[PDB]
């Protein structure tokens, strides 16, 4: 799996592949790993088992309403509620911030709001970081291009894309 | 990796992917796994390390000259010379026969001259066997279509193709 | 085990083998892995332990009545009730849709309503996909032929068949 | 793999399946695991890798000539020559005796000249022993029927047969 | 251990050995693994820990009274009450049917009412299947002879016998 | 540890050593591993951790009162109550019967009421069985002599003795 | 396996079982593990692979001639010649002494010329030691009775016997 | 460690880090992993043990003289001479070609003369590939920037650089 | 990770790196591992998962208010409340004392109020101890210099710093 | 860790080292492993984690008051609670008795009130036992000298001492 | 095993137990582990296999003659001849020095000519060191008393003694 | 084990501890791990087995004479002769340079001629680096003080010192 998030110029996106691997075989190639939440002003991407991550969605989407729609707090609260047999990673972003929510119940603020998680995560991070620091490409162009390179390199990442973008100020 | 060989209507082909995998990463995606030998009337495909298999080429191409270019004998003789470690598989075919030459030094005659070796071997075998018994497709069409399906399913097989065909009577 | 589902021309079928394996030995060779439900206009096939899957039947057949006989909703509802980790897979199809219901509680829509689950799943998928894209065979002919190839290749799949077909518009 | 040998009424046979398994997949289903030697008055069957066992053939067939055609001595001598990186089992029989030649270099005289080696060995032994002690069936009938049952039970044994019989006094 | 059940000509029997093994040592050699139930018109044999299986007896003998003495229903009901893992296997038979009740809570109808469970199960199955298909022996003779062979082959099965027979129409 | 129980001529005894071993070192050499229960007409010996076994005592001594002082029933009932994180063995005997109560919750009736459990169990069993079948020694003499031999042979058994005898009819 | 040697009243014997075990299955039950040497005034028993031990025979029988027939010296000399890829144990006795010759090349003088080697060795030692110290049985009676007990207890020892006795002064 | 090679516009460079890791500790941070050869018109970089790789240098620098200074042939010849207990990777480039020389004795032509080997190899490949396909940066700028990103991501790669450039035509 | 605490001349500091490692890759390099508490007269540093340690903060900051602001008691009370699925270390200091609060619920008083915890802990301890005993550097200078050396040596520690100082009497 | 207790001539002492080891590194060298309790007429020493053992203190010191100050009971009650994923040993002594309270919840009376627990326990036991049986040294002299020897031999025991003595009648 | 050597007042002794352990069982209890050499003015003790150590004897006794009878001489020369690698330890002493000769071919001068090797070595070292530093006992008394304590503590050491003393100036 | 080397102001030293550890016990505490070579103008220290390292001495001292006394060349030549690998580390220094010679046959030039190898190596590196960069201490003072700290922290390093110094220009 590979989930990428890039933020640039009042835009933020999350892109994910669609590969589901069982052993050395592809079960499915069109998995939707990126969705919108909270009246479509919150975007999220997941890596891991479809169940555990879907648990996290509701569990997170709940905390969003339960906390006004405040991204950071909703995530922080959730860090306590998971602190139990789940293994998945969650990439979450809105107009204000971008974070990662992990299995142990950690909440992580990526360095430049650049998120790259999954098996193919580090490869996408390398491509994204490169494009960020040496081009004037858009957050959507960078995330998409980084995801293709990751799929080219990671055996467990493909070339099916789901991309959700968020325009703001 | 995946190597397929199909024989039908005075034609015989060998098709192979181009993926070289190190761990979970792709080192190279355009490996040439299929070549011609002996004045281009013998075709061969390999699966395994580039070195050990290249050893087998020369070691086999030698026995071809050393034995008139009689395919079967040259292979059988080689079975003794490796009977010492090498881990690679060799698919070899000509106008007359088609065989597999393995690491332990075995020589195997496939059931209907259908060869499918490599990690993605079995999946290509299933696709080929289906096409063979249920279509009127050519040996080249069948091998190519089986190799794509194998690449689609096997994590260790890609969609780069090298195909060598041999027309005869 | 191998369960195959093919949909073509107002027909949909599910086919399964009959092998039950304990270690390296065959316990039973005539397991019924495919049944009809809901007044025989819903067909289902399972892979896994006879118990956990039979749990899923009732648990699913319940939701069918509880939800009008609506296939998709009944499955989606069940995804919550299992979200307690049973290890079986369920292939379910009717006139309208075809889905897979897994252990973690996921519900999956296969790409072209082609379902291939079990140990021998991928091999049947390869054969089915081939036949689908290169013949004019019926959904029943394709599923049966794909199941035989799977049984030929999978050590854990045999040649006992249970097939349930569904004619509609 | 199963190899069976039965001796009864001046007859002795060796029967073997044809399955070659790689992981959980069948590579080949028509392997010839039984042959004749020494001007066709010695029969042998093998279980294991095609190479190591083929080494044993020549290595054994050599000792046969080197020792007159005396079955027992030729085998005993071989026990020293292998006393080194081979893993295979050898079933050998003639007019006089029947033995097993193993990897460590042991030579074993089965209890009632009933030999059953391979993964499916014990199941064929049980069927054979039953038929032996409770029927008047021929050595060929017993070996064949025992091999089918073994193929039915062993995941690693099939229903392809190679049978070599030997009539004498 | 080994439990065998054979049904033939209005007779049904269950036979079991007496070996209790701890590590590589025999704790006890005269374990009673076969008993009668429900006014002695139901017979049962068990494989596993003496406790867990004895739990199953009462738990099963209960359902028998609770359900009229109907063998199949009593077993099916029990499949729910155990749905923890108990680790034992239960062989149960009467005038009407013969079944296996397992640890996960499965209920299994053997192919020809031939039951062979335990470590030595498969060997007894092979001998029984042979005798069944090639002799005219009684259900008691076949079960006993199959149990001896299993004890001869299985390290964990001995030659102490407990046999319960049931004559009917 | 070695606990021995012998029954002969209206007498029954239990004998145990006194060694407590931690790694390769002796912590204690005078452990009391044999006691009397239920107004001193029930004797018991244990092998394992001093805690888990002492749990078993009370848990067993309870069921004795709870069930009249009936040895067998009290033990059988206990088999359910332990069917959980204990690892110990219990040897229990009275005027009527002698049994072993194990960790999984099994209850075992030894072959000739001869009990030998612990690391040095099998050696004492061999000595006891010998004396039983070839001398006219008393149950106390046999158990004591078998325990010494076991201590001589087992690294984990010493020569400190605790013996409890029970005279009856 | 179990090899026993007892010396008493100008007699010395060696007794061994006949079981050959492969995994959990019995290959052969009538192995001859005890023989005579050097004009039948030297007896020997072995435990291990039939090959390595047979190597030891010749290698030892050689040193016997090479050293006059002196038991101890012949064994001691051999200790140097094996001081290399053999794993077997050798029990050797004559009119004068009794010893064990092991794989590392050690020569061991048992305590009271009582030898018990093999998997079932210790159990036979316990029975033998008991009989020795508490009966007036003959060396042949003791060894035989100890071997039966060992076969009763060891999973890897049977009840087939080969006994060689030696009468002297 | 990380070795990168980029070729663009009549330039070719090799860049490497300087980290030497022992366990989880840094032994040295200024290792020179890139050098010039053959009168400074051949550049090379290595990954692995300082010894084995230095062996490869001389062994390769030898073949360069021994073969005119022809890069490809000198490498191919070396592939035979190593076809033995070395574990290192070699990156080699000149005016004409760029190759990798591995431990098994393989010679690999990278896809677009882009070489990225070492633990941090794949991350540098992703950054380089990105810059190549989306900027107009120089081969030196790309290699340096890709090496920094690799050092940022790989625990086993640092930010010490050794860069050798080659201007031609 | 690496947390250092030094106390000297009415000053006490805590210094931590910023590296977050996942596998062999750096997720984040600017983690804040040191904070102030209780109206900024208590400083704390953590090592481990961001979640479990953040649990400890609140859980500890709670006990501070709950206990007057008494450092030692608040920590000791917490030792009971965690005596449960957390894995983190906590370095805590004020005007009066300095302690470590671990996962099992231990509270440890370091030897000279010198705290060095984390993967790079011991290396920082060595540098700090050296500086302490051989220079007149400030507690802040020592901690910072020790942290750099630790980051230079530990693969899992970087050179991002967060330092909190506390001036008192 | 090494805790020693010696009782002689109306005196009883407990001595412990101060080493705390993490991996192969010393975290702390002046740990206080011996304290006084219950108005300083009860002494105790611990071995293990500082937390779990400190739990045991309070848990034990509680039972002391709760039971009067009667040693045995306070310790026995504590054997409950630890009787819960935990590990620590406790040495406890007063004017009347001396005992060990372990992790499983056992209470052990040492042979001659000589207690030696911890990694270095056995070595101190050896030295103490020697001095006891061959000198007229005081209980304090013996315990101190035994502790030094243990620290000299045990890698996990040092030469920091904490000694608490108790004079009585 | 346990070998002790003590030197005091113109005396030097070597003491050893007699236990030979196979698995958890005692093979022999009266092994002679200490002998005299070189016209009985050199004493030696061994720990390990009887063979490898006996090799070392001759190999050492040889070098003694080959080098005048110079103890240190003969041992250092031997260090080269063993530089096999087979497993035994040798304790050697005369009028002048005392050394240990190990498997890798090291020669070690113990601290105060106190040698304690074997499984029970460290325990004897502790007892000896105690007695040495706190009594006026003889080298023979100390070694004997230390060996008993070691036998009491070590599971692999018994109370059979072989002691060789050497009086000089 | 710890070996430290510091070079400062025309001086260079090597310091090592004396601990030899077997399991968790100290075999010896006064091992000499540092010596002089080549007419006492070359100093060396080793870490590892006494044998393998002593091999390295002679093997290195040889190359010194064989190569004039040139430190670097003698070491480089040796790198080939070791390229069957004795597991040891070698620290070597003279007037000109300082290097490490490792087991795989690598030769490493430390960063500032500061060498710290062994289990306690990194701790001594931290202390040394600190002293170097923050004091005006001598190379001998720094190495000794760093070795003490390492011994204080490493469980496998003690406080016995061997120091060799070398004065030059």
């Amino acid at each position: 799996t590979t989930i990428v998030s890039v933020r640039r110029n009042g835009h933020v996106v999350i892109a994910g592949d669609g590969q589901a691997t069982l052993g050395n075989t592809v079960m499915k190639g069109n998995v939707k790993k990126v969705r919108r939440l909270y009246n479509d002003k919150v975007i999220a991407g997941f890596a891991g088992g479809t169940a555990d991550a879907f648990t996290l969605f509701e569990l997170f989407e709940r905390k969003l309403e339960m906390h006004q729609g405040h991204l950071v707090k909703a995530a922080v609260e959730l860090a306590k509620d998971w602190r139990r047999k789940l293994e998945a990673l969650l990439a979450v972003a809105d107009e204000t911030a971008s974070l990662i929510i992990t299995g142990n119940g950690d909440v992580v603020q990526p360095e430049n709001d650049l998120i790259a998680i999954g098996s193919g995560g580090p490869y996408a991070q390398a491509a994204a970081r490169a494009l960020l620091e040496n081009t004037e490409l858009s957050a959507r162009e960078i995330a998409e291009k980084a995801l293709d390179i990751a799929g080219d390199i990671c055996i467990y990442t493909n070339h099916f894309h789901t991309i959700e973008e968020l325009s703001y100020k």
